[PDB]
Parts: structure tokens; C-alpha cells; sequence
């Protein structure tokens, strides 16, 4: 039984060497920021982080690309 998403670190932050792969990635598709099932297996190796991590980092960064775009700051 898998589990991580109860309870999320007040403050957390990961290396370079992580949001260096997922970056590359996130921009390669920047149009649709979507891990494939695949992709959250095989980055989190290349970055060691757990499949939720992984997630939990795109789904944030995502969303500061989403609102940094279509709105005329």
C-alpha cells in the first residue's frame, strides 16, 4: 500500500540535478506540462524522487508557467 500524500513537508525543496530533468521535460511540452505514467516512473529515477514527488513539483510548477502567460502583468 503506497503512501505519501498524507502530511506535506511545511518546507521542502529538492537539488538542482532533480529540476533539472523535470525543467527539460516541462518545457519540451510546455503547450500540455502532463507527465505520461511513464515519465513519473522513469524521471523519478533520473531525479530519485517518489512518484509523488515528481508530481507534486509539476503540478506546482505548472501552475506558476499557467497564471505567468495569459495574464497581461
Amino acid at each position: 500500500g503506497s503512501s505519501g500524500s498524507s502530511g506535506k513537508n511545511k518546507r521542502g525543496v529538492l537539488p538542482k540535478h532533480a529540476t533539472n530533468v523535470m525543467r527539460s521535460w516541462l518545457f519540451q511540452h510546455i503547450g500540455h506540462p502532463y507527465p505520461t505514467e511513464d515519465e513519473k516512473k522513469q524521471i523519478a529515477a533520473q531525479t530519485n524522487l517518489t512518484l509523488l514527488q515528481v508530481n507534486n513539483w509539476f503540478i506546482n510548477a505548472r501552475r506558476r508557467i499557467l497564471q505567468s502567460g495569459p495574464s497581461s502583468g
